[PDB]
């Protein structure tokens, strides 16, 4: 119940996720930023038996039927329930690059998701 | 099956992955370190229509039938094919923590996966 | 003028800094968290001719005359001036470890400093 | 003078460092990549009374007499002495950006410094 729902981050991107009983995360991500259009598939895992926040992570490869940014983002963080449910994350966005440019292929950031 | 196969990181953990034609990564991760025992389910996404490196990412929630570390790792990187194929990643390991310890809930590192 | 002053982060830690004309940052950091007591020396660099925020970074080795945590934090971010002056950062906290534990030696986080 | 010396990262950038008895790191960084030309001033801190690795960090603001990248890199890691001495780091490169591009202002990577 907790994780499953629609969330939004500070950028206004939309994350629709279903937490399966087997610890699977599935849904779609609708981004507000970058070189994206439409929704993108997400897949992740979460601690289906947490103790403390619930650790989770998910990945989006920024490719759908419309665009390809040749990049993928991974969000690693934790779900914290209560009145105000939130997912606090740190993310890595890696772009496919030639060997010469790989040193600067990864962006790091942080996103806070609020459940709607 | 560039990405599909068995890879090993510097630690000697085993990453068995199947890359779907659609951009899905699925498989098992057998760690050689941390508070784990057994194999863990992984899920990810990758650029199924790359340009030079192939962007990808995956998550492992550190819970199996045997144990629960109440944490999850996300790996973000790129697969580089050729004679000596590699997956160069950066990872984020977030532990489920109280709100008091949330500031130090996430570890960052890098992993190089090879087929040897 | 901008950078020089007293700042505080979300944890209530105190950062007292002087920006030199040569791009030098010097001051002391008074932490609210970890295994710290008293002030610690900080040293950093900043873009003394910015265009956009002003890029900067500083390091604190968590050792003073009272305690030693055998760890150092680096904050990398940017100063943004105006009504509400702020320093938005991402940080790395590395602990000295044996070779066996080096894989999990680095914490990553984010701090927002408000000028007082 | 374990740390004091000249080191090179995988890219071939040169790090000339002097470690003060007090925990200060001072020196010059000559990059072999990015938007730079010449040497850059670096400042950092390190654990002057280590336990097994020696925690340290430093910053370089990418501004010299010749150019200004309006960015700064912070390296956080540990020095490991012995026959084949190394400085294993993770770094954060933040560019001064508008508020609109701040979410993607920071790159993350890893550098291994050796004396060869
Ligand atoms: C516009 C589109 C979504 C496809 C796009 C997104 C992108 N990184 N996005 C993000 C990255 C990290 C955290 C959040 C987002 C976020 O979107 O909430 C990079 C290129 C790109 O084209
Ligand atoms: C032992 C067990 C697997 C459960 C476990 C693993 C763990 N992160 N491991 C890793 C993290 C980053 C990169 C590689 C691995 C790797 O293992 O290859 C953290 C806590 C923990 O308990
Ligand atoms: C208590 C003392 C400060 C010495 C201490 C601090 C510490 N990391 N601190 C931080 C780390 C990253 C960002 C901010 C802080 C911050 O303090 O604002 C780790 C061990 C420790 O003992
Ligand atoms: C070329 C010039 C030096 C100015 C420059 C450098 C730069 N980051 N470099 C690095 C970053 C991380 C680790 C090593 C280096 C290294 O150079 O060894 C980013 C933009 C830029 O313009």
């Amino acid at each position: 119940a907790g994780i499953t729902g629609t969330w939004y981050n500070q950028l206004g991107s939309t994350f629709i996720v279903t937490a399966g009983a087997d610890g699977a995360l599935t849904g779609t991500y609708e981004s507000a930023v970058g070189n994206a259009e439409s929704r993108y598939v997400l897949t992740g895992r979460y601690d289906s038996a947490p103790a403390s926040g619930t650790a989770l992570g998910w990945t989006v490869a920024w490719k759908n039927n419309y665009r390809n940014a040749h990049s993928a983002t991974t969000w690693s963080g934790q779900y914290v329930g209560g009145a105000e449910a939130r997912i606090n994350t740190q993310w890595l966005l890696t772009s496919g690059t030639t060997e010469a440019n790989a040193w600067k292929s990864t962006l790091v950031g942080h996103d806070t998701f609020t459940k709607v």
